[PDB]
């Protein structure tokens, strides 16, 4: 059966990349963001916070979180569409599809593309791709990925065809021989932007531009409702377009221009203005590419709609000391910036960040040396944006968060334009380990990007992530079953990999010494008392146990490097691990290993856990749907396994407190039971299930990291990649 949950995020506010905001041009307070791998939102302005719309994406369609593009439609405030799909190369088994709602994403409808969809690609801070005719809503256009070209609906986005009057499909990859078949593939047809002048109420507009990733041939118009298309005239070279922004007030089209897709690079730029009469073409950069002062692109390009002679574009990419942001108030004839060198390496400020309310943005560190600043103002800030409904509200996305203001216009009488998050409900992190112990904070978080949290209260923003050592992402975490406030905790930093100790659960962390050919995190064991520490480190030829809290290390002859490794939550002297179908187990405390079991398990299983208060007792879960898949159980020690009937499938597998008057913990999985894919709890042992989520609870490629709560019966922590991390309670 299914029972009543209720699932919340854990907050964090942000954490990953918004290569897009988007704002409706007719409705106040009607704004979009979309995520390169955690779907869509809508903000809630009575709330003040962001509402995930994708959610019902699952299993077998987990790309779909993946969002190139979003278009909100002008003419009918109720419509929005989105293009969905992660990859373009073999990691997305799927193609892409055009879903449409006509109730601001509340529900969809799904057009599956021929074609894939590249939401988590390079270049995916270019666009917008898809765009809706303006004077008849009925017509949308899709720039798409691949060669695929140019892509068009007459019918609200029902049914989708090729624009074969479109010939440049592109040429730009940002690697063209990329042995790992990620930066090698065609970024396309980049943006469409129409001319809302060009057609009246119910008539198609006539002049349509469009914005391809090719060097040579960036600027394609058509002048006939898009029956033919010409590369437009006079246009400069050498630069890839990731921004066309079209004013009809004056008849202009803007472009903001790249030496690459962008959205980490990016060394030189221009920015041009097209005037539409005239066809003349003018250099509107406030430093351009011919200036070897210039030592980035331009993104972030947008017009503030009350006042079309003010635009705004920033740097696609400035890194040191930080991003540069540009206002004109004069149509572009010049421009100001946001701060300015005064005498190196001292700067003046056009703004001041308030982060409050997400405090961790300082990245554990609010004083780097000058010319740096923490917060920083951003990067990969592609998406830059300022509100049609008001000249005094621009939002802009980086790879960490949303910033806002309210007071824009400052800028405009000498003033400084304050700065906040607005990431509140937008839950963006990859959760790649997470522990709940049985005293103090109820969840530990291991995170890609932003190294994790204590989480001292499940609805408050904690202050800092992980310091001394400060993981870019911590990739494993472990507590001590039976001292809980010794903990360790292992990931990535600066060069390579590290590895961080407590005894007091976190209130302070020292990091330990490494042994050879770090280069990751890897996994991290901790005995059940403390005192031994194995470690499957990323990159080393081994796996090693320090005898010393991290101070030295050992080799562990027997097993393969990157094995999975766990602790007995007994016994001290109890090690497993698992890799590649053999099943492996120390009786002294990690100093060696023998192969227990070599068959009747899948080769493709790697995660399983010991149970609190039960000594050996272990379930395993996973394989493939080519080979075979099931969670297995072991109650002596790893010597055997027997598989469970109950499940069909199985990814991950947990505990949690015991229901009441039952003798086993609750134990939860991430897995496929009665042919129905889910979270499943069971509270006697495996012999049924229920399910605990439900259909537009699904949450993709989820389930990497989970816990159950060993205080709390019911309740489940539930990791996403993209979606932070859930918490859900029995209702
Ligand atoms: O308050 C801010 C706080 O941030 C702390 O760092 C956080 C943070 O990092 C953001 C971002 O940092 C990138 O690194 C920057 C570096 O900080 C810059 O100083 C450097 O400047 C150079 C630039 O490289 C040159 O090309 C240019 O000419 O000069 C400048 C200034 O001298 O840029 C790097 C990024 O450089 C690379 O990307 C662009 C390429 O043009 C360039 O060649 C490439 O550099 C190479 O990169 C490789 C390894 O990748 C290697 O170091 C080479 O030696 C080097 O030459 C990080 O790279 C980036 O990952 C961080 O952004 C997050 O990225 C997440 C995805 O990660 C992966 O994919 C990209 C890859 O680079 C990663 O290795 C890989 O894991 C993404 O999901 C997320 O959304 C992004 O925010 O925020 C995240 C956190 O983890 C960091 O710890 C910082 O410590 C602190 O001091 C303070 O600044
Ligand atoms: O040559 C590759 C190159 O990758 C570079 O990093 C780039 C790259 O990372 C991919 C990862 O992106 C993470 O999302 C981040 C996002 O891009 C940022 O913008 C955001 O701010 O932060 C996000 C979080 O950090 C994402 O979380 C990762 O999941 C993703 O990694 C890839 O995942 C895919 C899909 O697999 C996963 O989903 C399906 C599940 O079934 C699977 O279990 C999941 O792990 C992986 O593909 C799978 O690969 C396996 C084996 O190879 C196949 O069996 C399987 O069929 C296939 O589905 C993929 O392997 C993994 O890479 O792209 C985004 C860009 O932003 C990054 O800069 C590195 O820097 C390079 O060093 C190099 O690795
Ligand atoms: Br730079
Ligand atoms: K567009
Ligand atoms: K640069």
């Amino acid at each position: 059966p299914s029972e009543n949950y209720t699932w919340k995020n854990v907050r964090i506010d942000g954490g990953g990349f918004v290569p897009g905001i988007i704002f409706n041009q007719k409705e106040a307070d009607l704004i979009y963001a979309r995520t390169d791998i955690g779907g869509a939102y809508r903000w809630n302005s009575a709330t003040s916070s962001w509402i995930p719309l994708l959610d019902w994406v699952g299993w077998d369609n987990w790309g779909w979180n993946g969002v190139m593009s979003l278009a909100t439609d002008a003419a009918d405030p109720n419509r929005v569409y989105a293009a969905v799909g992660m990859y373009t190369n073999t990691w997305d088994p799927n193609n892409g599809a055009i879903l449409r709602s006509t109730d601001r994403g509340n529900t969809w409808q799904a057009t599956p593309l021929p074609f894939k969809v590249g939401g988590n690609m390079p270049g995916r801070g270019m666009g917008e791709r898809l765009a809706i005719d303006p004077n008849r809503n009925s017509i949308i256009y899709y720039g798409a990925e691949g060669g695929n070209g140019l892509w068009r609906s007459t019918d609200y986005g029902a049914t989708w065809a090729k624009v074969s009057s479109f010939t440049n499909g592109g040429n730009y990859a940002q690697d063209p021989n990329d042995p790992n078949d990620y930066l090698n593939k065609i970024q396309g047809v980049v943006w469409v932007t129409f001319d809302p002048a060009s057609g009246s109420a119910g008539n198609t507009s006539q002049v349509i531009y469009v914005g391809v990733a090719d060097t040579q041939n960036a600027i394609y118009r058509s002048t006939d409702g898009g029956t033919t298309w010409s590369r437009l005239a006079g246009q400069p070279t050498g630069f890839l377009p990731h921004k066309g922004v079209y004013d009809a007030v004056n008849g202009v089209l803007y472009i903001a221009y790249s030496d690459t897709g962008g959205p980490y690079d990016g060394a030189k730029g221009d920015v041009w203005k097209f005037t539409a009469s005239s066809g003349t073409w003018t250099n509107i950069s406030p430093i351009p590419s011919s200036s070897s002062d210039l030592y980035f692109g331009y993104s972030g390009l947008t017009i503030d709609r009350k006042n079309p002679n003010t635009l705004m574009v920033a740097s696609q990419i400035a890194w040191w000391p930080d991003a540069v942001f540009f206002r004109s108030t004069n149509g572009g004839a010049s421009w100001t910036r946001i701060w300015d060198w005064t005498s190196y390496p001292s700067r003046s400020f056009r703004y001041t960040m308030d982060i409050t309310e997400v405090p961790w943005l300082n990245f554990g560190n609010s004083n780097p040396v000058a010319p740096e600043v923490s917060p920083k103002l951003g990067w990969m800030n592609e998406s830059v944006e300022i509100d049609p409904h008001n000249s005094n509200r621009l939002m802009y996305g980086t790879g960490a968060t949303i910033y806002a203001t309210e007071n824009l216009t400052s800028w405009d009488s000498g003033g400084q334009i304050l700065l906040k998050p607005m990431v509140k409900g937008l839950e963006e992190t990859a959760v790649l380990d997470v522990v709940s112990p049985p005293v103090g904070a109820p969840v530990y978080s291991a995170l890609g990007d932003i190294g994790g949290f204590r989480h001292d209260d499940l609805t408050k923003v904690p202050t800092s992530m992980y310091t001394t050592p400060n993981f870019s992402s911590t990739t494993s975490i472990d507590f001590a079953e039976l001292q809980p406030a010794t903990m360790v905790r292992v990931g990535n930093l600066d060069s390579g990999g590290g590895i961080g100790v407590t005894t007091n659960a976190g209130g302070s962390w020292w990091q330990g010494q490494n042994p050879p050919g770090v280069t990751s995190g890897g996994n991290v064991a901790l005995a059940a008392d403390g005192g031994a520490i194995v470690w499957a480190p990323g990159g080393s030829t081994n796996v090693y146990l320090s005898t010393t809290f991290g101070s030295t290390w050992t080799a562990i002859s027997a097993l393969p490097a990157g094995a999975v490794i766990e602790a007995d939550r007994v016994n001290p002297n109890k090690f497993y691990a698992l890799a590649n179908g053999t099943f492996y187990v120390s009786t002294n405390k990690g100093a060696s290993f023998s192969a227990t079991v070599t068959a009747g398990i899948p080769a493709a299983a790697r995660k399983f856990k010991a149970v609190y208060g039960r000594e050996g007792d272990i379930w395993l879960a996973g394989g493939s749907s080519t080979t075979t898949y099931g969670l297995w159980r072991s109650t002596n020690s790893g010597a055997s396994f027997t598989k469970l009937a109950s499940v069909q499938e199985a990814d991950n597998v947990t505990f949690g407190k015991a229901a009441t008057g039952a003798t086993y913990p609750a134990i939860y999985i991430i897995g496929k039971v009665d042919n129905v894919r889910g979270v499943f709890r069971s509270t006697n042992e495996g012999a049924s299930w229920v399910r605990i989520n439900d259909d537009q609870r699904q949450y993709g490629n989820f389930g990497e990291a989970i816990s159950g709560d060993p205080r709390i019966y019911g309740r489940l922590y539930l990791g996403t990649n993209g979606r932070g991390l859930l918490y859900g309670d029995s209702a």
